[PDB]
């Protein structure tokens, strides 16, 4: 199914029922009017990184159903797949390969080996300082080949996923043939994780390096175009690299929404959110929840920051059930743990107008599967798991999610959804507007149709409107 201007789900292939055919039940049986996409979360096998380790895209981890189970899901929604173009297991074949074999390895090139990739006498300490780090040390791990001999690979992440070097013939044959089969089971989008870190060259801080990270890219785009797939490059980042990627004729994620609409609704100020939603790329996909924590350095010189500041500490204030310790290294933790719904202490007002705001915003609004069912913080599985991710990745049973179709907040969710899936306005051009201090006005204009979201950031009320003009 091609990519529509419909509301996109984000889920687990196990977050809804049990497995993928649990997920296809609840989307048929509940989700039909409600969202037109699925964005299912790594669910090919994965050695860590609940499926951002992956080991082998060629077949689904069996626990969650099979390949078929994806394309049944494909034939009545637009789908988004991972590609992690970045890494991949160390539990892999192509690695496992690579330590056995060593030189004689079809899969060498796939890793990029320290002694290989610094000249002699490097890396200096500038080198290795200069490189943007995610973790404190160097991002290389020891390897002992079978033979005996040991070296270093590029590691960026955990020592579970081994960086690609995207510069040799045998990882572009690896990435064409993936980008290739997952276009052959139905995705109409593909999401590049981490596609920053792609580029490692000598000199530069091996983070969005350009010109290679365009080339590499449109080498993804062009492999795509020709199945009429979008390329998503995810980063999170300073809103002027969305933008840089956006000028290059990509969709980029909004991951300053989230915090926006947080310091809207706190503060009940409109200038920030207004000024951002005039001045945003028109094609992406909005969030204000993910499968991972709120990002607050994504909305940088997007509030200033004391602005940021009362954000994070009305959260924390306000909040229903959540405590700065959930965010902490004592939960395997600038990204807060807490659903969007407790984020805003549970008060159903001001959570639809946090929605109604996102489904008015330039983009296809991204729901994940916790803020479709207005899903509290999770402290039975935060405490089960310690992973402080876990307050905002609910397990729902179906019994649980036909329950949850019975809270007036997640009808009047659906029926703002469905309003958003099916008129024609929003497929048009976009006005912003702000009065006085707290008032903002979204008018979508298509032909004879307009749709008008007036919304009061202060008592949290607003009106929303459709009409159409025959004459």
């Amino acid at each position: 199914m091609k990519i529509k201007n419909e509301v996109m789900l984000i889920t687990y292939p196990d977050s809804l029922g049990s497995n993928l055919k649990d997920l296809k039940y609840v989307l048929e049986a509940h989700l039909k009017e409600v969202v037109g996409g699925v964005h299912i979360l790594p669910f090919y096998p994965s050695s860590g990184d609940r499926g951002f380790a992956p080991m082998d895209y060629t077949k689904v981890d069996e626990p969650f159903g099979t390949w078929e189970d994806i394309r049944e899901i494909s034939n009545e929604f637009y789908t988004m797949y991972e590609f992690m173009i970045n890494h991949i297991s160390k539990e892999s074949v192509y690695f496992k390969d690579f330590i056995e074999k060593k030189e004689e390895s079809p899969y060498k090139d796939l890793f990029i080996r320290y002694s290989d990739y610094w000249p002699e006498n490097r890396p200096t300490e500038r080198d290795i300082d200069l490189i943007y780090k995610r973790k404190d040390k160097a991002p290389f791990i020891d390897v002992t080949f079978k033979d005996g001999s040991t070296d270093q690979v590029w590691c960026t992440f955990s020592e579970e996923q081994i960086d690609l070097d995207v510069r040799t013939e045998a990882t572009r044959k690896f990435v064409r043939e993936t980008l290739e089969f997952l276009a052959q089971q139905g995705a109409s989008i593909i999401r590049l994780d981490a596609f920053a870190y792609a580029i490692k060259k000598l000199d530069t801080n091996c983070f969005f390096v350009e010109p290679e990270i365009w080339e590499l890219l449109d080498w993804c785009r062009d492999i795509l175009e020709k199945h009429e797939i979008v390329l998503l490059p995810e980063i999170h980042e300073h809103y002027t690299i969305q933008e840089k990627i956006a000028d290059k004729g990509y969709p980029v994620y909004d991951f300053a929404l989230p915090m926006l609409v947080l310091h809207a609704l706190y503060s009940g100020r409109s200038e920030r959110l207004a000024h951002w939603l005039k001045a945003c790329p028109r094609k992406q996909f909005t969030t204000l929840d993910t499968h991972d924590g709120i990002g607050v350095v994504d909305v940088k010189d997007l509030l200033t920051e004391e602005e940021v500041e009362f954000t994070v500490n009305s959260l924390y204030e306000k909040g229903a059930n959540v405590k700065r310790v959930y965010s902490s290294e004592e939960y395997n933790n600038y990204q807060i743990n807490c659903t969007y719904y407790s984020a805003l202490g549970n008060d159903d007002q001001a959570y639809l107008l946090a929605r109604a705001i996102q489904m008015f915003a330039p983009g296809i609004p991204q729901v994940y599967y916790v803020g479709l069912f207005a899903g509290e913080n999770d402290i039975e599985l935060l405490e089960q798991t310690k992973e402080g991710r876990d307050i905002n990745r609910h397990y729902y049973s179906l019994e649980e999610i036909e329950k949850e179709l019975e809270r007036p907040v997640v009808q009047e969710l659906f029926d703002l959804m469905k309003f958003r899936n099916q008129s024609k306005a929003f497929d048009g051009t976009v006005d912003v507007q702000t009065t006085f201090d707290h008032l903002l006005k979204i008018t979508w204009t298509n032909g004879d149709s307009k749709a008008v979201l007036e919304a009061n950031l202060a008592d949290k009320t607003f009106k929303i409107y459709l009409e159409h003009h025959h004459h």
